[PDB]
């Protein structure tokens, strides 16, 4: 049964789509407010089908009244919520399922004082007794900003979704979309498909019973104890916290889950900011936590250091069994030419071990990786050589020499010898954290490949999800070799 | 109500709503409206825009 739920809900958004290019995240995003009981607020210019959005979801419902209207600045509440005689209110906006109303950063202090009392209490004081309204999605768009100490703050500090619509970039989608031939005032979505009022009603009992698993908390947690760190990220207040989960939860409802999952954060990129400077805040905080704490891709990057770490200890305190002998070459020559091994090395960027740790540089080493090309030329012409210190930085000069034993002498400030040698040919304590790890990176991939289906999800955020995840696996791969 | 019988090309007549066999409609005026009103949704909507004027030929005026 929760499982077959998933079909529906991904083939109701689907027949919405037809006739509509570049606007899938403003489609389904509108969808899931509307069985929720939430809003959703759309900025930009006008001319972007800003108005046919609010006139599809009323096709969603079996029994469902639109209602498009225009707030001015000499409006009157007699003319939206019905004129008086006791109040004229047949269809209007108490016995409205999907309200619209273009241009609300501009309406009187009657109208919005009496829109904040049906969003909290979902009732209207009709004269003397009050009665509810079955409001089941609330979209409000217009083109600019509030201002920031004004009385239109109350009604975009309620509005949980909040989603900037441009227009069309894609040069493919602009051609399909100019020589549309598909009716926007017809029925596009079937009869089967059509929700009912007794599936509304149940479903919003269920959205609240949705589990939260301890890994949900911790992410949550961490999102919003950053942004209370820097100056220029966007206040979050309780109500846009506590409001979000409503959304969070009956996005896992709808695709086939009965806990909130860890993919469903990327739908706070369009509730936590409120202005231009907050858009680019809110989406690049969120975009790291989804690549790093998410599916424990930073947690393991971390964590992988230290068996590498581990690896080049053990290495290290071994190197007195494997030396480093140079052989020599005869030929004409003035000075002393030396010829490394032949098919014992062949990599190109090679690391060599030391004994002894010295300081190089006002820093302690325990590896130098050196480079093939250069240590042919050393080895025979002579000169000065280079080299990166623990296979990071540039390549720093250091103090090479040969010894009287064909050996590498590395000397610091003080004169210190140092036998170099090379690493052998897997330690059974290396291998046993490298195999734990391994099976959780592996149980980490299969989270992701069983709730990346979601229908609220945008199609260019899992590009993103799928390239952090290989990289993790791919730096371990590299270290049992 | 203006803006519903362009897109929707219907009329809230109470309770039903009735479809509008609107053929062509022309709206003339003397000013702008402003930059920063309600007006705009309806010019915004109005494909074309003439900007007709008084005769300035001597032989079309006589
Ligand atoms: N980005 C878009 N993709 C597809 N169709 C669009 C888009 N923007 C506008 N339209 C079409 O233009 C028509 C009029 O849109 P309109 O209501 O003027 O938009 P807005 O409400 O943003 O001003 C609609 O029927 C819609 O189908």
């Amino acid at each position: 049964h929760p499982h077959l739920l998933a079909e529906r809900i991904s083939r109701l958004s689907s027949s919405l789509e037809k006739g509509l290019y570049e606007r899938s995240h403003a489609i389904r995003l509108c969808l899931l407010a509307a069985l929720s009981g939430e809003s959703v607020f759309l900025l930009g210019p006008p001319g972007i089908a800003k108005s046919l959005i609010a006139r599809r979801l009323k096709f969603a419902f079996q029994n469902a009244r639109a209602f498009e209207y225009l707030m001015t600045r000499f409006s009157t509440p007699e003319e939206v919520f019905g004129p008086l005689s006791e109040r004229l209110t047949s269809g209007y906006l108490p016995e409205a399922e999907i309200v619209f109303l273009d241009e609300i950063w501009k309406a009187g202090p009657a109208i919005l004082n009496t829109l904040l009392t049906a969003i909290n209490e979902r009732q209207f004081r009709n004269g003397a007794h009050v009665e509810k309204i079955p409001m089941r999605l609330l979209v409000a768009a217009s083109n600019e900003l509030p201002e920031a100490d004004s009385s239109l703050e109350a009604l975009y500090d309620r509005m949980l979704i909040r989603l900037w619509l441009d227009k069309v970039q894609d040069k493919a989608n602009f051609r399909s979309m100019l020589t549309s031939q598909q009716d926007e005032n017809d029925n596009p979505v079937p009869d089967a498909l059509q929700v009912t009022d007794e599936e509304y009603e149940r479903w919003q009992k269920e959205i609240g019973e949705i589990t939260l698993p301890d890994h949900v908390f911790e992410l949550i947690f961490m999102l919003r104890q950053q942004l209370d760190k820097l100056p220029d990220a966007p206040y979050v207040s309780d109500r846009r916290w506590k409001k979000a989960i409503r959304l969070l939860q009956a996005s896992a409802f709808f695709s086939g889950r009965s806990a909130v999952a860890p993919v469903d954060l990327i739908l706070l990129k369009d509730c936590l900011w409120y202005d231009a400077q907050s858009l680019n805040l809110i989406q690049q905080q969120i975009d790291v936590l989804m690549t790093g704490h998410a599916w424990q891709q930073q947690g393991m990057l971390t964590r992988l250091g230290a068996i590498v770490q581990r690896h080049l200890q053990l290495q290290q305190q071994q190197s007195d069994k494997t030396a480093l002998t140079v052989i020599r070459l005869g030929g004409i020559f003035s000075r002393r030419q030396q010829y490394q091994l032949p098919v014992n090395v062949t990599a190109s960027t090679l690391t060599l071990l030391l004994q002894k740790p010295l300081k190089l540089h006002d820093m302690e080493v325990v590896h130098i990786s050196f480079e093939r090309s250069a240590l042919e030329q050393w080895l025979s012409k002579g000169g000065e050589i280079r080299g990166k210190l623990n296979g990071i930085g540039f390549a720093q000069k250091l103090n090479l020499e040969v010894d009287s034993a064909q050996h590498l002498v590395v000397r610091d400030v003080s004169l210190q010898g140092s036998t170099l040698a090379l690493p052998g040919s897997l330690p059974g304590e290396i291998k046993q954290q490298l195999e734990e790890l391994e099976s959780d990176w592996r149980k980490q991939h299969a989270l992701f490949s069983e709730q990346q289906k979601c229908l609220f999800i945008p199609g260019d955020w899992l590009g993103r999800i799928e390239a952090s995840l290989q990289d993790v696996g791919a730096q371990i791969r590299q270290a049992q070799q």
